[PDB]
């Protein structure tokens, strides 16, 4: 029985390595890497894998791995798929900490924007789940944390943290976590994945999936929202991406939005990654 070589990076950044029969489902790599967690509440994840045009795409569970990665190296990555509305209904600390490990990536990244403030309060809440209480001998006016906190890095930003850090003294890496998530679920793209795409008029636009629908950000000035309820049905064809909308009671009939997607595989993606997002939060 022949075996493929997997290597998966973690959200703490290591890399676990395993072996699979060449055949397998991706559900059988994602229950070794979920077993080597510690994970028991696994429906919130998934593993990533990079695509021949270097795309993000999730790796189907229900099909081979080989058909997916088809020609590229079978290297994935530990990542969050649902993000949880509201953490604290999640029934284990340890799903809060791979929920937390993977927003600390969300922000340091900017796919996850975040005020001054809020990012000195959700660095304060890691420091303090991380090192515990605060010690002003690791710490001098000139400290520099060796925590990625923010896209862009300050002194002050730096001395905020530690300012915040100060009044967490006590507080049990579970329940920092438990506040950082409390804070976290609030900013406006929290569990938002966005697409690229243009509108019927060709104009620039971002689809954003996320529990509560589907987001069209025209503008700063018009954004539009379809709660999962007013999306009747998904579709895509060629490059295209169809969201059908319930009419408003006593209006007869339903709207087509029409969007253009950069080619065939991003009408794909978005069409999936909707439909599992429909799904699942269907029945949360
Ligand atoms: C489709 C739809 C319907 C109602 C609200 C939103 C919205 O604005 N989201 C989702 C929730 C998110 C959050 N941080 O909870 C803020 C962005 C989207």
């Amino acid at each position: 029985p022949k075996s493929m070589q997997c290597k998966v990076i973690l959200l703490d950044g290591s890399e676990y390595t395993c072996d699979v029969e060449k055949r397998s489902r991706g559900q059988v790599l994602f229950d070794k890497v979920c077993e080597h967690l510690n994970l028991l509440e696994k429906d919130y994840f998934g593993l990533t894998y990079r695509d021949a045009e270097n795309q993000k795409n999730w790796l189907d569970p229900a099909k081979e791995i080989k058909k997916q990665v088809r020609s590229g190296a079978w290297h994935f990555s530990f990542n969050v798929k649902f993000y949880p509305p509201d953490p604290a209904q999640l029934s284990e600390d340890i799903t809060r900490y791979y929920l937390c490990l993977q927003l600390r990536d969300d922000i340091v990244s900017g796919r996850l924007p975040c005020s001054f403030v809020t990012l000195a309060l959700l660095g304060s809440y890691t420091v303090q789940s991380e090192l515990g209480d605060y010690d002003p001998d690791e710490c001098g006016s000139d400290y520099i944390s060796e925590f990625r906190f923010a896209p862009n890095h300050t002194k002050e930003l730096e001395d905020k943290v530690i300012e915040l850090h100060k009044s967490h003294r006590g507080m049990t890496p579970a329940e920092a976590e438990m506040h950082f998530l409390e804070n976290a679920k609030k900013l406006s793209m929290y569990g938002v994945d966005l697409h690229h795409a243009k509108d019927s008029e060709g104009v620039e636009i971002m689809l954003g999936v996320c529990a509560s629908g589907l987001l069209i950000y025209r503008d700063r000035l018009r954004i539009n929202r379809f709660a999962w309820p007013k999306v009747l049905k998904i579709s895509y064809k060629r490059n295209n991406f169809y969201i059908k909308i319930r009419p408003g009671e006593f209006e007869q009939f339903e709207s087509t939005i029409g969007f253009k997607l950069p080619n065939h595989r991003a009408a794909k993606r978005l069409w999936k990654v909707c439909v599992e997002h429909h799904t699942f939060f269907r029945l949360l």
